[PDB]
């Protein structure tokens, strides 16, 4: 009531003059726009549950052990180190973003990092909400993996999409090979054991069935060979072609390797429903008929792309121009989000029309620290922003598509490197396998799981892959 | 019904091994596969290079560097080897049959497949001409409440997991708190019970973490961090040169570790636990020690199957510490059971040095074995003139953190090495690296150690 003893503890540092920037994430927008912004003219703060950036890129080998879940990810901290000036790490949740008093709740708070000398005490408990007030808020908490409402999924299937997940996906197919190994062969629970489906034809779910073929074929087959005969694993894409974002016949290409290594493709097959052992799919062929099929399984991956987060939508709801949004936050030219002076959106949380990658979201963030850099030096600065970013003539943000990547199993890649109209490269094969490599190395954000990475791959050389099923 | 598993497909007689640890494994290393038909039954698939646990919950090295998977060891040998996840529950020596529950998985290494019908988590007897009792020994609490529920041991892989869990979460809550809070202090409060190699080298690991990583980003915290090692003995590293045990509680102190002599821990409590001074005066003085990490690195004892097993061979009644055997590792009482490392008894130090030795000893024995009809088919050993086995005492080590080391290197009488200090920790290294049993794991561990003179060790709360 009106009686109400209501009381948040509201976050305000007001110590300096320099503006206080907060930025939500800590994935490839928030990471790569803290590499950038400058830390000597800004007071840095960042609101995230994950303490470390994800180079996501990779996951689709960490959960048989191609790489190690720890090779592909860095502490925050890390990053922050680096930085001349102070910056402070909640590792918490942002529930609510509140656009009239440019504050952002957090709950779920489990710790604070404060990477500055004389840190002046919060005075906050875990589990206790606040708010953290700002100058500017910089949003990028990423999308959500989408069931599109297919029952099941959630329950039945795992995601692709953090390194729980990779966990996830090691520990049951381990237990349904350790069970299937006791069961004679020819019975139809040993098959469905060692059934494999990934839904998804994007390079995602390829690198996944890749990689999940790689491990059967070179390592399980060097001590359980029967066992790896008989795993199947299958790949489901609702599209009439698989890795539509290359040359068609790239794709091509791609899907006889992949079929030449044992895996099923499924095309124009979209999943109905999941239950606990099979799943129904349907198939809608070119001439118009439509099959169903039910498919037993052991393991289900679902690797089918994202949709906005909670914290994302109710936004929508409490900014008249963003009412419409739908798949993100609408921006403009300087990735404003439209109807605020205060708030920028970078990363799959924005919705501009470009591609949901990280090598969009790892431009518009470097785009915009550098704008910060510009605005620095213009004191008008610190709801006049959209008009001063036109006024002092700021370049509009320019995406350069540089192209794309997908390994594919047994040592073979497909790439298309570009810039402008310009392409580099554009093929598959061996080679194209050990430029994946070599270009993927040189994307990772921190020297120490560079390092990482490549001891993994090292050891890949020598030995098979640690696949332990509670670690 | 109860199945039984009993493979007379071949002629070769049928070694039982049990467990994967130091005996287990380093008797797999070395017995002939050619004239023996090898099964393996253990709850753990993999080998743990145990010396390099306590560097493992500040990841000094990763869990994954100092453990290989079993069947690795496996696949480099020539005959069939069949490996049961399971847990070993009854030793019947009467019927030559081992009963195992808690069964995972099964795998036979070797290409005519068996389908043996077995079910998880279904009991079930294996059979044996030779059974090679390996099961180790579980930690002992010494009757002192709350050490189960309140602490960690430190014995296997996932205790490791846990203290880090349970450090990490302390540290996240204390920092929360104002300096000065009383439950700041306990919150950094780590407690180490044991004065052995082991609790030492745990409380280096856990300092040298503290004092290099967590110093870099959080140095009031780090400051405010107190590591207690509790030692029930008049000094730390007893079966060391007193001289090396002053060098090393001076060089703890020096990092800051307080060292806690002639205590013993009287009771755990959640949150803080009671600790009796005996001084040499014969004087009892008590301190109750808040604390949010206790460590538990002390005691060995017998485990149950074993326990059982002494209750059902005549000569073996009297035993109370493991399994009392001959001159040639054969249980007393028995021609079938040989029994080496913590689960037998002969007069040795319960150590992975003495494991080793015996299990190389005993493989040795069995190629001989093979070359002498009688026990194929037949206080054999004596009338065939088997020497006994000799252990050699080779030395010990301790790491002290701070890249500082303490070492005694002999052979015989002859002591060639000891010492403690700097070049004392790069040889403590060199030696520890060339005693893993696989070429991966000595390469996991050896890029760890790389990677630590370039990086803060990986501090994953939940990974
Ligand atoms: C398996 C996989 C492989 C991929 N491979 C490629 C590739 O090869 N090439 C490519 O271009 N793209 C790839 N992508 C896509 C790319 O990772 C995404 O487009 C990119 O992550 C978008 O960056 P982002 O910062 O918007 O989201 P993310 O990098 O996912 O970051 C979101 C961050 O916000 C945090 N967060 C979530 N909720 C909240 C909240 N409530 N409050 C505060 N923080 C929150 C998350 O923990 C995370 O730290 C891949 C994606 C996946 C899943
Ligand atoms: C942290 C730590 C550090 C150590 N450092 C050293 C050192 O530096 N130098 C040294 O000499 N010694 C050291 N030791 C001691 C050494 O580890 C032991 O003496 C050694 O384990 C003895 O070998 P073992 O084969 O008898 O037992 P273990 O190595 O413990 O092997 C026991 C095996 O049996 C399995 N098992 C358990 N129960 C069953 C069952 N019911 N059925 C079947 N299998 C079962 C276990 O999973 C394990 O695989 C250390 C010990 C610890 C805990
Ligand atoms: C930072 O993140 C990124 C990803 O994801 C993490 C990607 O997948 C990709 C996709 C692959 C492209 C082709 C990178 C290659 C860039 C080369 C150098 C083109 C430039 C030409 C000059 C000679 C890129 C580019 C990327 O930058
Ligand atoms: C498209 O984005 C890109 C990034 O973004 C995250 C990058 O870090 C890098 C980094 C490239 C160099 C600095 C790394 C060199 C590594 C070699 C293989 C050793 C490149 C090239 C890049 O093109
Ligand atoms: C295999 O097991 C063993 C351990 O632990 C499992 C040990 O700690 C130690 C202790 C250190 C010894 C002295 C190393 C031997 C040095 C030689 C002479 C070079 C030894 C010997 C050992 O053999
Ligand atoms: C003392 O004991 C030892 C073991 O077990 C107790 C071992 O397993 C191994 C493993 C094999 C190594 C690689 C060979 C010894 C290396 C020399 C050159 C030093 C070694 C060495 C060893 O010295
Ligand atoms: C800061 C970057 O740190 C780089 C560390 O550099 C290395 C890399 C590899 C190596 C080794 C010796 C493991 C290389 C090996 C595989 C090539 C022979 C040593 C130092
Ligand atoms: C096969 O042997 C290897 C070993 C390592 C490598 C890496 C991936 C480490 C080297 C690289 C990055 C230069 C291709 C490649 C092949
Ligand atoms: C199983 C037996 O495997 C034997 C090969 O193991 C090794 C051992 C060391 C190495 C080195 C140290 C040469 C690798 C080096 C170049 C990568 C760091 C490579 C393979
Ligand atoms: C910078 C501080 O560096 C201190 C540690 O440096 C190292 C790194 C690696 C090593 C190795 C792993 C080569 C040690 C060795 C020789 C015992 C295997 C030794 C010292
Ligand atoms: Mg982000
Ligand atoms: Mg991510
Ligand atoms: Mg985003
Ligand atoms: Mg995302
Ligand atoms: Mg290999
Ligand atoms: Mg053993
Ligand atoms: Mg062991
Ligand atoms: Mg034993
Ligand atoms: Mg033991
Ligand atoms: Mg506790
Ligand atoms: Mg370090």
């Amino acid at each position: 009531g009106p009686t109400s003893f209501k009381t948040m503890k509201v976050i305000d540092p007001q110590h300096s003059d320099k503006p206080n920037v907060l930025i939500l994430g800590s994935g490839w927008g928030a990471i790569s726009f803290l590499k950038h912004i400058d830390t000597k003219k800004y007071n840095v703060s960042i609101i995230s549950p994950r303490s470390y950036f994800l180079f996501t890129p990779l996951l689709p080998s960490a959960p048989v052990g191609t790489v190690d879940e720890k090779s592909i990810i860095e502490p925050i901290v890390n990053f922050a180190l680096k930085k001349k000036g102070n910056v402070t790490y909640y590792e918490a949740e942002a529930t609510s973003i509140n656009p009239d008093r440019n504050t952002v709740t957090i709950k779920s708070l489990s710790a604070v990092s404060q990477l500055y000398q004389p840190e002046n005490h919060l005075g906050l408990h875990q589990a206790e909400p606040a708010e953290i007030k700002y100058d500017y808020l910089i949003s990028a908490v990423g999308a959500e993996p989408n069931t599109f409402g297919i029952p099941g999924v959630t329950d039945y299937g795992h995601f692709l999409k953090e390194i729980p997940n990779s966990l996830e996906i090691r520990r049951t197919f381990a237990a349904n090979l350790e069970k299937a190994n006791l069961l004679p062969k020819g019975d139809p629970e040993r098959r469905r054991l060692l059934s494999i489906v990934v839904v998804g034809g994007g390079p995602t779910g390829v690198e996944a069935a890749g990689e999940l073929q790689d491990y059967v074929h070179q390592d399980l087959r060097k001590f359980l060979p029967a066992l790896a005969e008989e795993v199947q694993i299958h790949l489901v894409e609702a599209l009439p072609i698989v890795l539509n974002m290359f040359e068609k016949k790239l794709s091509s290409y791609a899907q006889s390797h992949l079929e030449n290594t044992s895996i099923k493709v499924h095309l124009r097959t979209a999943v109905a429903k999941v239950e606990e052992k099979q799943l129904l799919a349907k198939t809608k062929h070119e001439d118009g008929k439509i099959t169903e099929e039910t498919i037993p399984y052991g393991t289900l991956i679902w690797a089918t792309g994202n949709k906005a987060r909670p914290v994302i939508t109710d936004l929508f709801k409490k900014i008249p121009e963003q009412n419409s949004s739908k798949r993100g936050l609408a921006v403009n030219d300087f990735l404003q989000v439209k109807g605020s002076n205060n708030i920028f959106a970078i990363g799959d949380n924005a919705f501009a029309g470009l591609p949901p990658t990280a090598q969009v979201a790892h431009q518009e963030a470097e785009y915009l620290a550098k704008n910060f850099d510009k605005m620095a030096q213009i004191p008008n600065f610190q709801d006049k922003i959209d008009l001063l970013f036109e006024e002092n003539n700021f370049k509009p943000f320019k995406y350069n598509d540089l192209g794309a990547l997908a390994y594919l199993g047994s040592e073979r890649a497909i790439a298309t490197i570009r810039s402008g109209k310009r392409t580099f490269y554009t093929g598959g094969g061996l080679m194209t396998f050990y430029l994946w490599r070599i270009l993927y190395l040189s994307m990772i954000l921190s020297a120490r799981s560079r390092l990482k990475v490549f001891f993994d791959w090292i050891k890949l050389a020598f030995f098979k892959r640690d696949f332990f099923k509670g670690l």
